[PDB]
């Protein structure tokens, strides 16, 4: 079932999220389900439980990057090596900025039947994981723009 999608601005986009601790049900499974099939309707590369108003720690991913839900994230940067790179989000439709992140991660958690998720990421890979985990905590990506004339809407931007 494609869920709806919350704007920013919805409250619940601002909390930081549990925990999940259904790994290996039916209940989890669905709710994965859901996730890909919005996220594929959406044409997203990820999205995170938050933004269909689901408090949980809980993403899903992948476009090249593999096809991947990961429940109960951390990550750890590799180096403090930082890159600028284009960002949209699906709950800030038709808007971009140019957002730092860490080139080089880590990142650990849990894929839906329960076996552990552990890799390294870098670029492209690397960031999306870090703006999806910062829905997580209830972070979206204006709060981290450094240059303010990088935002804008999708067709219109040229910088
Ligand atoms: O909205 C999210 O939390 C999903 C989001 C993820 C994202 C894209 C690019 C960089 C970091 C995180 C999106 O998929 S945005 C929608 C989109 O069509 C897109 C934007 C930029 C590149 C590729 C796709
Ligand atoms: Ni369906
Ligand atoms: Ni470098």
């Amino acid at each position: 079932m494609i869920r709806d999608i919350i704007r920013m601005g919805d409250k619940r986009l601002l909390r930081v999220a549990p925990q999940v601790t259904n790994l290996g049900s039916a209940e989890l499974h669905a709710l994965v389900s859901d996730m890909f099939e919005t996220m594929g309707a959406a044409h997203g590369v990820g999205l995170a439980a938050p933004q269909i108003a689901v408090d949980l720690q809980l993403m899903v991913f992948g476009f090249a990057v593999p096809l991947t839900a990961l429940a109960n994230a951390q990550i750890e940067p590799l180096s403090d090596e930082m890159e600028n790179g284009w960002e949209g989000c699906l709950s800030i439709p038709g808007l971009r900025a140019v957002i730092p992140r860490y080139r080089y991660i880590r990142y650990r958690g849990f894929a839906p039947d329960g076996s552990p998720i552990e890799r390294e990421a870098e670029g492209f890979h690397a960031r999306v994981v870090q703006h999806e985990y910062d829905h997580l905590v209830g972070r979206l990506y204006p709060s981290r723009i450094e240059n303010f004339d990088t935002f804008g809407f999708d067709d219109v931007l040229s910088y």
